[PDB]
């Protein structure tokens, strides 16, 4: 590795041989999803069943490009497995266990700088430009008509090829003409018409995407969600909420983690605002309820359709129990938000001045969202994403050119990083 | 409200105002008082069916007693529901969740002194008495022939009216002959008169108060208490735990959430001391059964009314496995005692010896009892009371003027306060 | 103050009248400052007595230009005076003994931004420049015979005349030229033009400025260092190490507390390293002395030149009794130095592996230097910094324009600062 002059893409490939878990873990998982793909593909052509076929062997000719790009990949994850083996020492059977400060302790130890920090500013040095972007409003993700902020995986991936594989070198760096402040109307003018291809293209593949992500998504839900209603009210952040949430130079896997350790405080949070004025109600109803229950069973066992009156009123005692909480229970809204906040690290400025409040619940939880609601929208934004790449983004080509100017500072070692990834 | 001239009753509305959760919760809550009220009478009287018509009457009078008090009362909430939107500015919807930290500091900022410690002082100028009171043996509330201290809810409604409306002025201060050493003899008379007479009103409103508790009690509590025995061993504390508990200037919402926050440790506590003769035993007669089942399990695999004994023995050693504790279990009393000491402050002196005992344990599940043990006290107080305000408290009058004028402090700009609520 | 639109300029004035602790005193300042330089003229052309009087005319003439800049220069005085009443509220009596912290109170009060790192980041925006020019080696200030880094006050005010009146506005901010990559060969010529022109006019005022400094301090110091010889080896801090130990956004006074504090520190620590091979031959030769001072005073208590010889060998025993330290005495060079550290919170790397070194202390030594050795050097670089201004400076000319190129970024309400002083 001595001759690889592109310390930034295999410092790329190690830390995605890390969090993929070794070369075993990594082909069963692209296997299974070339095998999911496969049998959605399948499944649903024959419960079906000109058009038909064209539109079939528009599928698996995807299916053969992906399957045929995976087997291209494989060489390349034989050296890096290689690589972990002989020069960094980590066992075969310690990649599913192994941390990434060991990893890192192994690779300071076999060798500008390859300190901690500087490895996770390599690494990220892409994503902390998409932080920058998105959390302060440089590209504006806005729907133009129903005035929402979505980003979904398909937004994030036309982001990552129309920007970031046009404004960095092929060796993964800022490219030279993008600090020259004379060259900001010829860049600011090649990037629109990347925009509108990449608008192009998407209004080709849209349709074929959100079609198979509906299929894929009812096949995998219908089951729970029509025999489990329980985990129909399962709440997950946003995709845009897991990029406001999201550090400079924090690697995917810690940010998974303490992410992960956060759906505890927030559903505690989200369950501090009961209804009073309901649970008044459904007391008193269950009280109603229950005293009619004491007159029908103290005269049952002295006259043995009464029992269907008796079985409906047990039943809508049951219900009216689970609504009514508990009576030693405190809530406490503002001391939940606070616990959630020290995982999710995110306050905004308005929130200080009252987080007992109801309108920071609101905001929250359109931050920590039902999943089917996030199905629904990441599908309806790989349709509307076409409507961002020819309206509202190329109104906002020439700010990324000069925030790519203005906003890159050069760290001694790593080289042109984000302004923003050097604060905080 | 710079004409108020009444601080005192003016910042206990503020308050009861925060803890009612505003004006819609207040109204939500008393309407449906009066509703549970009219159904128990209306149900009681329907069930059942001169005499019945008269007491029915006297029924329905004290109802509309009630209703046209709620609805005098009325006014008063949208004065105080004014002051807390406009001069307070805090939303009518912040009100299910706004802490009274938040409503200090607004009040603050609107305006002899308004500190946290002086509102305190001025809300519960008489709970501390009260509190001095109970806890200091001023007051007898120990019934002469059970030989037991109630303090039901009945007991400090007569303690307020008798006392409390006696003492101190309409304005809501202790009155200039509490603390004239010469006139000690004639309060001392004129609070015996007061205590015969309301004695008097209890040996008539007692029996009809008991008479409709009971029967709502039993309305309310039959269903859960004769179909789901698993709630018959909640243990709540006694009323007069309550009161020994209770600290100085401690408003009843921090008091209620500290005693909440309680209810965990002390239902692990009263746990902590198992029966180890006993779990033997169980362990020894489950031994004898299971070996029992086994061969009768063991023979049915090979001759297919042995069925009855082994469903028999199959409950009886259920049954054994509940009492039988886990092995990987570590009983600890003194830990949990004081786990639960630090939420309800109290440890007597003579605990502070033996924490592990035994004795300590049955002394804490006098003040920690079950909820029904609760409901009968509660019942036969209202009966007893009157016992209470016949003989146990006028020989305690004279004592009772004494702690007003001996224990009573003037703190400079909130006026003359309890001198124990000085001290701790 | 609403319509300075100079913001860095107006935040510096009211940085130096604090500092200069009011009108008042920078006035008397300035006015004794102008009589000590007419006294040492006045004394000097009288104590010696064509180019004589054309000498004399040169030096008054200079003495009127400053005279004249002074009065020029009072209204400001008084303008800013009267914005430190009325608009900061601070007591003209209140001046010699408030704080900045202070000052930055009643500031905010007042009124893109004025946080106190803000302000700091306004006042030091070319000191800060500085310091990473002298620290980094951007600049090489290095003679080039005798191989010392020499940094008088001269050298300072030719840097801040060549480099920072060119590199930054009138308005005081970095020059839009000075990021266009394109002219970096246009800029990098311009300021050899500067810097051949400071030599020119450097190698005629540097003659009579050594001259005058030189008289100044033979007045001054002619008393002290030849009837206090104690109070030659008073060391100081060169004036490179104070550029060495300063940090960004520090402002002055806040580094003049700091580096006042540590002159005890580095005292105990330069003598820490004591000579035992000296010490011993010392502790014998007084050994000796007091052998024979016994006899002679034992033989002078029974016969009464032995004075001589008593005189000499008392004044030789009080000589090397000042070499031997005391026997209860522990030396820690170590330690001393991280007492030093914790002030000048300058450790090159080096040190770190030898603190009890000799070489440290060495190096520690050119930092703290005698202060007669600090007057020799900053006269005898007043003559040497044309030197640099025609042979090191320009060689460096295209390096420093890089500089203020790659190492600025724009901190968001601020403006275009040093990208050293973001980082540390
Ligand atoms: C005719 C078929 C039409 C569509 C076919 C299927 C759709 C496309 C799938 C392909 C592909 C994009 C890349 C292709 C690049 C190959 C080059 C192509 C040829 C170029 C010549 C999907 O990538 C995205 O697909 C999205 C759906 O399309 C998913 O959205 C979801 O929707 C809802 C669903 O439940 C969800 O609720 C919602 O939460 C999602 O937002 C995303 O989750 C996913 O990231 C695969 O790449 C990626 O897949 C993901 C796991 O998916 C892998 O994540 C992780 O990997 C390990 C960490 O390294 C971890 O250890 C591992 O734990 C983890 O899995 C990635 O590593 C990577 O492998
Ligand atoms: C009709 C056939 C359907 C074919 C559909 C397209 C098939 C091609 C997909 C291939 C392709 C898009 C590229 C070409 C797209 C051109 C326009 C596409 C329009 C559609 C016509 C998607 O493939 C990527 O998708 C990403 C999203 O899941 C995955 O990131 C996961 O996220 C976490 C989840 O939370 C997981 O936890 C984590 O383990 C994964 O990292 C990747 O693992 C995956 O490889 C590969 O390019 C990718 O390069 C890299 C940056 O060089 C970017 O990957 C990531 O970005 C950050 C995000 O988080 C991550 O921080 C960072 O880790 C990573 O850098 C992507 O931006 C993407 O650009
Ligand atoms: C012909 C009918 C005969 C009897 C009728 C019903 C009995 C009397 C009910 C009337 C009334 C006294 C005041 C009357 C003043 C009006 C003036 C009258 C006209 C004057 C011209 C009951 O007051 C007491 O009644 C006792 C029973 O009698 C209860 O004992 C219980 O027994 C067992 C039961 O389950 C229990 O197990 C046991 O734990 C109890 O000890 C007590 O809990 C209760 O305090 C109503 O006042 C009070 O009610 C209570 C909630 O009850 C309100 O508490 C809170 O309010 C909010 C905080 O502000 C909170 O936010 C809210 O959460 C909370 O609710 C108070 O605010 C206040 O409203
Ligand atoms: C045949 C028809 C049946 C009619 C029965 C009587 C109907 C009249 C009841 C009306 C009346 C008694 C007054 C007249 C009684 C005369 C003799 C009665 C003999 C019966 C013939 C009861 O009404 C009160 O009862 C209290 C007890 O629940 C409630 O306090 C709740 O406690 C917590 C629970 O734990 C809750 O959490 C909390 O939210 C509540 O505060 C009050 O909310 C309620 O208003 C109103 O007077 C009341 O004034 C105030 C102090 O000025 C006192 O209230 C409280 O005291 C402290 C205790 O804790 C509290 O610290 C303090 O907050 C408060 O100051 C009472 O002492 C009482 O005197
Ligand atoms: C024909 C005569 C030839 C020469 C004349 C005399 C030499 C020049 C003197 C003028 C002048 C430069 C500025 C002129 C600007 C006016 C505009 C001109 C007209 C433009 C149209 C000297 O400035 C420098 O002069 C150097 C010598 O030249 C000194 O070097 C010394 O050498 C050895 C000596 O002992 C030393 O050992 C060695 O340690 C030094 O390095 C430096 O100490 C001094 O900084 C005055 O400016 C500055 O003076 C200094 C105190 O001097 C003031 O420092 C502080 O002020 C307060 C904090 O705000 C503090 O509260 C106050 O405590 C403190 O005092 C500054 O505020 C400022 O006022
Ligand atoms: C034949 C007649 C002799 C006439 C000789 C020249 C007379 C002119 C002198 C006037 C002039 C030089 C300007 C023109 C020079 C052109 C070329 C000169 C060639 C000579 C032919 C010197 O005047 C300054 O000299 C400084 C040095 O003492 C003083 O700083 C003191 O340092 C501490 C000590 O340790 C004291 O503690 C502290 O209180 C003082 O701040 C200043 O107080 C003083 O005003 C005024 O310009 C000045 O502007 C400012 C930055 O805008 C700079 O001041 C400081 O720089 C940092 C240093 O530390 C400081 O951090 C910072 O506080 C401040 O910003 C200077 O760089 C200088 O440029």
């Amino acid at each position: 590795w001595a001759n690889v002059e592109n310390l930034d893409s295999f410092l790329q490939q190690v830390y995605t041989y890390y969090t993929g878990k070794g070369l075993s873990c990594i082909i069963v998982h692209r296997l299974f999803q070339i095998l999911t793909v496969s049998f959605v593909i399948g499944f649903t052509t024959f419960i079906t069943s000109p058009i038909t076929y064209l539109v079939l062997w528009l599928f698996l000719s995807f299916l053969l490009a992906l399957w045929i790009y995976y087997l291209t990949d494989i060489p390349r994850l034989w050296q890096m497995r290689e690589f972990y083996i002989h020069a960094l020492k980590i066992a075969t059977a310690d990649m599913p266990t192994v941390s990434w400060q060991r990893v890192l302790y192994r690779l300071l130890k076999l060798k500008k700088r390859l300190d901690a920090y500087a490895i996770a500013n390599r690494i990220m040095r892409k994503d902390n430009y998409f932080i920058a972007l998105i959390n302060n409003g440089i590209i504006n993700i806005e729907l133009p008509l129903l005035h929402r902020r979505i980003l979904t995986h398909t937004t994030e991936w036309n982001i990552n090829w129309c920007i970031f594989n046009f404004v960095f070198d092929e060796q993964g760096q800022l490219r030279s003409a993008f600090r020259n402040p004379n060259s900001r109307k010829r860049l600011s003018e090649e990037l629109r018409r990347r925009f509108i291809v990449a608008g192009f293209l998407n209004c080709l593949f849209a349709p074929i995407v959100a079609i198979y992500l509906v299929i894929h998504n009812f096949f995998r839900y219908f089951n729970e969600y029509h025999k489990n209603p329980g985990a129909l009210s399962t709440r997950r952040y946003t995709p845009l909420a897991l990029w406001t949430f999201r550090e400079y130079n924090e690697l995917q896997h810690f940010f998974d983690e303490r992410i992960n350790d956060s759906y505890a405080a927030a559903s505690h949070y989200v369950s501090q605002f009961p209804d009073f004025n309901m649970i008044r109600l459904f007391k008193y109803i269950s009280f109603i309820l229950g005293s009619f229950t004491a007159i029908l069973v103290i005269i049952t066992v002295f006259d043995p359709s009464v029992l269907f009156y008796l079985g409906l009123f047990g039943s809508l005692i049951a219900v009216s129990r689970s609504i009514i909480p508990d009576e030693t229970l405190v809530f406490a809204p503002e001391k939940a938000l606070r616990r959630v906040i020290t995982f999710t690290h995110y306050m905004p400025g308005w929130w200080s001045d009252n987080m007992h409040s109801k309108a920071v619940q609101q905001e929250f939880c359109s931050l920590y969202s039902y999943r089917i609601v996030n199905l629904l929208w990441e599908i309806l934004g790989i349709l509307l994403t076409p409507v961002l790449l020819f309206f509202t983004f190329p109104s906002c080509s020439q700010d990324i050119v000069d925030f790519f100017r203005e906003h890159t500072i050069n760290v001694e070692g790593v080289g042109y990083v984000c302004s923003y990834a050097v604060f905080q």
